[PDB]
């Protein structure tokens, strides 16, 4: 399938080069898969999400977006227009109230939910965690997105926004997730975006539209637009058949386009997410 006049990041994942419009993808687009949205919640009434999306759990008074941030990743992962999955299912898990903001118990709760949950879903093909958030180094947020990568779910956890190490940064720090750098139109790092050892791979970060909340759209920066690039395209490819949640990040790292960004720092994957699709 070919999507004309796509978002740059889409185009981006399935090409060998920078600078083209079309994101071309085999049309089981993720159907059978999904992904949770762990964040500020997703508007589900957006049409863009034409029904796949559902919030199913909330720690605060609404299960609403009230702030846009989830609503955007979510349509990275998955919407008609914005999306990598474009028919996966899309389950809400809101930690981040609106401001943005989340205590690390909460989030550690929501981790724990969703390895738990995913047994009330029908996902027959696999289930994907999409994690844009992040603050400082903690063991015990590490351990809850390990639990979660164990009990069966692709993990993929945003970089941070730092222009730092990404060591001492949770989740991202954590090894056994799949820690996401963001790149630009041009493949250059993200200005912003953290780096070192712990990185696992790089997707489009820089100025990338998707859904917002009033059924609205906007182009927005950040590590947290990165990441769910790489969830829907692990959605994707375990719809494909072609790896599962335990070894999808290593998969998307051994398929990638190896070598094509600028400034990456020396001892960072120079790695950027592809969707090896042969039209």
């Amino acid at each position: 399938a070919a999507q004309t006049n796509a978002p740059w990041g889409l185009a981006r994942i399935s090409s060998t080069s920078p600078g083209t419009s079309t994101y071309y993808y085999d049309e089981s687009a993720g159907q059978g898969s999904c992904v949770y949205v762990i964040d500020t919640g997703i508007e589900a009434s957006h049409p863009e999400f034409e029904g796949r999306a559902q919030m199913v759990k909330t720690y605060y008074y609404s299960s609403r977006d009230g702030n846009g941030h989830g609503t955007h990743c979510a349509g990275t992962v998955g919407s008609r227009t914005y999306g990598v999955a474009k028919k996966t299912q899309l389950f809400g898990v809101k930690v981040l109230d609106d401001n943005g903001s989340g205590q690390y118990s909460t989030i550690i709760a929501g981790m724990d939910f969703v390895a738990s949950d995913k047994n009330n879903r029908n996902c027959p093909k696999g289930v994907v965690a999409s994690l844009s958030l992040g603050g400082g180094y903690s063991s015990s947020v590490n351990s809850a997105a390990a639990r979660l990568q164990s009990s069966g779910v692709m993990v993929a956890v945003a970089a941070g926004n730092n222009n730092a190490d990404a060591r001492n940064y949770s989740p991202a720090s954590e090894p056994s997730v799949c820690t996401v750098g963001a790149s630009d139109r041009y493949d250059r790092r993200s200005s912003f975006s953290n780096y070192g050892s712990v990185l696992d791979i790089f997707g489009p970060g820089t100025d990338i539209l998707s859904t917002w909340i009033g059924g609205s759209t906007r182009s927005i920066s950040g590590t947290s637009m990165a990441t769910p690039h790489v969830a829907g395209l692990a959605a994707y490819l375990m719809t494909l058949g072609k790896t599962t949640a335990a070894s999808a990040c290593r998969y998307i790292a051994d398929t990638a386009n190896k070598g094509d960004l600028s400034n990456i720092p020396f001892g960072t994957v120079n790695l950027l997410a592809y969707n090896n699709y042969q039209a």
